[PDB]
């Protein structure tokens, strides 16, 4: 069992590229800020460099669900302490969650398993915070759970947790009762202490709790959590996203008719006075002027009658931030209509940290580029600096350092504030053997990028075609400037858009071919996997819906392949352009006529990742032919159910494989430049070798393996993508599901 020290760095996107449902300011120590994501763990802010530091990269393979951070609380009495409620899904895709605790601001963690599931990537994840510390008695914490598990509490600083059985409402709202995703109760929505009802060293007596129940959503305890009642006279019909208590004694609540993050077509904002019990509707828009929920809610701690709310979601032409300086009596919009369709703006967008955020499109008043945002469920004002705002969108963290310019006739300068954040899901990677780019990525949501300087954010979004998610990308090994990517075009927005993109200049410029695979009745929606012949004279497209198709006309025409079942994984030989390989349900296939016909080989023992009790990200199939060697294929994948799991090698074009006996488990395989004095390329694998899960390199065709990551650089379920660099020995590129792309070299 060996290991080699490596330097692990992020491939920089500048924006992060993912959803940030929560930003949490410490109420005591200035500039102590945390950010939580739905699939990529959490971050802590570094004021000296205006950047975020991940406090989650020790999360590994088995405990991968810890990177779903449903809630986070930072301790106002001892700011060194921070807690997280983690777990990713509450349906059959995940196991139970946990509460994690740290005494060093997230540098190290201890964990307490929960007897139920946590939903860091489930609906309503931007509602919160659902984990809070008693600001007068910091050994006390409360957690508002999902799925009907109700209210839970700790009195030993989060080490043990007990159900608050006296809480009367576990939730009634269900987002998708007829789907397998989100068919459970959303549950509790947020918890808020009233610090004035305690003193330092004495438990806070008044606690407010929001619940996802349109008929009765806001609750209070006035005896320290023993007895609970619904607030009299509260509004009904909506779902409270946040509840924030001003020092003036007013509780402000944003409401949407959904829990988000994607919906919300009606909304309200209310304020409740804790002394009189009076409810006041302070919705910025009502009636037909309102077509969106209200999500983000930010109080100004230094000016307790100043607050802001964000739409969730207005969509067109953009979202809206509303600001009030008189407790919600009147609101000022961050933009207004001038002479239609011209608009006026109280803000300026700065995306110089991630220029690709313009999606390659010029901005107009009715179609801004970049937009102010979307999925704006969390809006924050720095409690120690009224001029600092931060908010999360579906793509990045935005912020300002001159917010009060709003009040004095100026413009709020909004800029990307996501430095150090990487949150994309990586669906594919290629390291081109030639040209200025060593890495082209296939990403969810933001398509992917052709990188040059891995420390500089890309300037160009992938267009013509333009889509959200690239599912696969490949290049012609013998003509690496020829390159093909497939995703899923939005043909309701652009009915002429295609789900396949082709490049002749190594991914600097793409174009869309004339046709797509079609079975006469229906044209493919896209996605699936693509493979490009060694010479670039043909393309193989294993579509997601209508099976395997090939093109010998660079996408001008597609013909269905025979003998290879729909859903098969595919790969091209890197030397013989006539040779394609396929795999489906334990059977390996080979084509020798450019992908027109496939025949099964006798390769035996391959896993049929068909088993019943497998979570969506638990198993994988990684199959790649070797550059420069015809018929040399490596194969990684499987699962422990079937006891078919590891790394195989064929040198006879897949007629038979040898399973490496020194590799207990393997999920991905990739190739990089040969070590000095070696002729065969180095192997890179995500695997379990000699009892250790991690990333391994072999310079001797798999005879011996060295671990090139470590326990501080694991990145949760890393079964997404891996490749070496054909020009740089020792270099590895590692995809993740929520931490973007990493690259690493020996120290
Ligand atoms: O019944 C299935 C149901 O799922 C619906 O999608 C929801 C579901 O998706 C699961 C996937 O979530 C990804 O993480 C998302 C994250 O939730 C989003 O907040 C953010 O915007 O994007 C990331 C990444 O997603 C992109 O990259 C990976 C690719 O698989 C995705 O298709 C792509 O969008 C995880 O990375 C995935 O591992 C996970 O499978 O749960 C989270 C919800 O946010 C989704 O909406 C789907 O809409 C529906 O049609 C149906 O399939
Ligand atoms: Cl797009």
């Amino acid at each position: 069992g060996m290991s080699e020290p490596y330097t692990w760095k992020s491939v920089v996107t500048g924006a992060g590229g993912g959803f940030v449902p929560g930003i949490i300011f410490n109420q005591t120590e200035p500039n102590l800020i945390y950010a939580r994501t739905d699939i990529g763990g959490a971050y802590r802010w570094n004021q000296a460099t205006s950047s975020w530091v991940s406090i989650s990269d020790s999360v590994g393979w088995v405990d991968w669900n810890k990177n779903g951070v449903d809630a986070l609380a930072t301790d106002p009495i001892d700011p060194n302490k921070v807690y997280m409620a983690t777990g990713t899904y509450t349906n059959h895709w995940d196991n139970n969650g946990q509460i994690m605790r740290s005494n060093d601001r997230g540098n190290t963690w201890q964990t307490t398993p929960l007897p139920f599931k946590v939903g860091g990537n489930m609906p309503g994840r931007s509602a919160g915070e659902r984990l809070v510390i008693d600001p007068n008695k910091n050994n006390i914490l409360y957690f508002g759970a999902r799925s009907g598990n109700g209210l839970w509490k700790s009195i030993d600083s989060g080490v043990t947790w007990s159900k608050v059985t006296s809480f009367p409402n576990v939730g009634t709202y269900i987002q998708n009762p007829t789907l397998d995703y989100g068919n459970d109760l959303v549950g509790l929505s947020w918890i808020t202490f009233d610090k004035s009802t305690g003193t330092l060293g004495n438990a806070t007596q008044t606690i407010y709790v929001g619940v996802a129940d349109t008929a009765s959503s806001v609750y209070r305890s006035t005896d320290g959590g023993v007895t609970w009642t619904a607030l009299a006279g509260q509004p009904t019909g909506f779902l409270p996203h946040h509840g924030e208590l001003s020092s003036t004694g007013d509780l402000y609540i944003t409401y949407s008719n959904g829990v988000g993050p994607y919906d919300g077509s009606k909304g309200e904002v209310w304020k409740y006075n804790k002394t009189s019990g009076a409810w006041t509707n302070i919705s910025p828009t009502t009636g037909t002027d309102n077509w969106y929920g209200f999500g983000g809610l930010a109080l100004d701690a230094q000016h307790p009658n100043t607050l802001m709310v964000s739409s969730l979601n207005a969509w067109w032409p953009d979202e809206v931030i509303f600001r009030s300086t008189n407790g919600g009596a009147t609101w000022s919009r961050i933009w207004d209509w001038g002479n239609y369709p011209e608009r006026t703006y109280k803000f300026s967008m700065d995306i110089t940290a991630a220029p690709w955020l313009d999606h390659g499109t010029t901005s107009t008043s009715l179609d801004p580029s970049p937009k102010l945002g979307w999925m704006m469920g969390d809006l924050e004002i720095d409690p120690f600096n009224s001029n600092r705002m931060m908010y999360g969108t579906g793509a990045t963290i935005y912020g300002s350092n001159n917010l009060t310019s709003w009040d004095t006739g100026g413009k709020v300068n909004i800029s990307v504030m996501a430095k150090g954040v990487e949150e994309t899901a990586v669906l594919g990677l290629i390291s081109p053997p030639t040209g200025t780019s060593h890495l082209i990525t296939a990403l969810g949501d933001v398509s992917g990028f052709r990188h040059e300087d891995l420390s500089v954010a890309p300037t160009k979004f992938q267009t013509s075609p333009s889509w959200a998610t690239t599912m696969s990308i490949d290049y012609a090994e013998l003509s690496p400037s020829y390159m093909v990517r497939v995703g899923s075009a939005d043909k309701e927005k652009t009915p002429s858009m295609k789900s396949i993109g082709i490049s002749n200049d190594g991914g600097v410029n793409w174009y869309m071919p004339n046709s797509e695979p079609s079975n006469g009745t229906k044209t493919t929606v896209g996605h699936g996997q693509v493979a490009v012949s060694a010479s670039g004279n043909s393309i193989l497209w294993s579509t997601s819906d209508i099976g395997v198709y090939y093109s010998k006309t660079s996408g001008n025409s597609w013909t269905a392949s025979a003998g290879l079942p729909a859903g098969a994984k595919i790969a091209s030989d890197r030397v013989n352009p006539n040779k394609y390989y396929g795999f489906y349900a334990g059977t390996f296939y080979v084509s020798v006529d450019g992908g027109a016909t496939f025949t099964a080989t006798g390769a035996s023992g391959f896993p049929t990742n068909n088993v019943a009790g497998l979570q969506p990200n638990e198993a994988q199939i990684s199959m790649k032919a070797v550059p420069g060697i015809e018929g040399d294929i490596w194969f990684a994948g499987g699962n422990t159910v079937e006891n078919k799991y590891g790394l195989w090698h064929s040198t006879n074009s897949g007629a038979s494989f040898t399973k490496l006996t020194n590799v207990e488990e393997a999920d991905l395989i990739g190739y990089g430049k040969a070590a000095p004095g070696q002729t065969y390329m180095s192997l890179y694998t995500v695997a379990k070798i000699d009892g250790v899960r991690g990333v391994f390199r072999s310079d001797d065709v798999g005879a011996t393996w060295v671990r090139i990551n470590d326990d501080a650089h694991q990145y949760a379920k890393i079964n997404m993508a891996i490749t070496g660099d054909p020009r740089i020995y020792g270099r590895v590129y590692l995809g993740t599901n929520g931490r973007g792309t990493l690259y690493a070299d020996p120290v």
